[PDB]
């Protein structure tokens, strides 16, 4: 017996992939984000990835799978996931490239970090891609994709669908790349 | 235009949630766990845990979150993340009886993790496992496993991994302070 509370959080679960689900614009935004990824790589850039927290593995994970698929007869790296104030940002000035892009992962909206790394990014010429949640907190709108998980608690719900997505962005590029 | 796509890989999660959801035994499981790491910490015992690619992810959040909440007051850290004989030998260099193993391999069939468990298994520790498909090489080997009942690629199966390790830090949580 603390059968409710399981029961319960997977519930929740279930509840915010759904809510997610069903809004369309959340489904487009996935397909322009895989889309202008790829786009990046075709036209030889690389993406930064990061994140805070269990968002950093996320950003990780991200930047293994992808960079384990395309460094064949390609230059670089097409993905690196910056490796943790200023500490996203400051690599985004140190390696970032016009054409690059720039995968800020923040549940809340607000952290302080990604939203260094965004601006460091608009300096370099670089395009933004954001996984977020809530209301999209302070970065709301700053992002060229945002990618909004219609979530207010506690991070677990936001990120949980923030990974599916990682993955579903994976395939879509990947279609994208065979093309 | 991969609109069709998405909402497939979507409805797939959802699918697969609803299906683990289903199982009472599942939720069972989750609960038997958090309270045989509880009881280990309380026993001054700590958690090791492993897994590979996206799934060494969850066993990194597993244990910052956990040793982030109980390292106060507390000798030695409550958990730590390992790193083919990578995930073993650390078992031998660092695992104690009454520590506990927690592996993880979307297919149940990790040479590694196969490996871990049975130093797992020769220091005297506890061995918890997440799984999905019928288990592979696994089936059978841990003291308690969570199967996730998917059987093609790893995706569906991490995402119902994390959402599981998740829940197992609130048990955890409320198992500490009671």
């Amino acid at each position: 017996m603390y059968q409710d509370l399981i029961r319960n959080e997977l519930n929740e679960a279930a509840e915010t992939l759904a809510n997610f689900l069903k809004d369309d614009a959340n489904i487009h935004a996935i397909q322009r984000a895989a889309v202008l990824l790829a786009d990046s790589f075709k036209a030889g850039g690389k993406v930064l990835s990061c994140g805070n927290g269990g968002s950093h593995c996320d950003a990780m994970h991200f930047a293994e799978e992808l960079t384990g698929r395309y460094r064949e007869n390609r230059p670089g790296y097409p993905a690196i996931a910056i490796s943790d104030n200023d500490i996203f940002s400051r690599y985004v000035e140190a390696v970032g490239r016009e054409g690059d892009v720039l995968l800020g992962i923040s549940t809340s909206g607000n952290s302080a970090n990604v939203i260094k790394a965004i601006a460091a990014a608009r300096e370099k010429g670089m395009k933004v891609i954001t996984l977020t949640g809530k209301d999209g907190g302070k970065m709301a709108g700053t992002a060229d994709i945002e990618i909004r998980v219609p979530h207010f608690g506690y991070a677990d719900r936001i990120q949980e669908i923030h990974i599916k997505v990682i993955h579903i962005l994976i395939q879509l590029i990947e279609k994208e790349m065979v093309k």
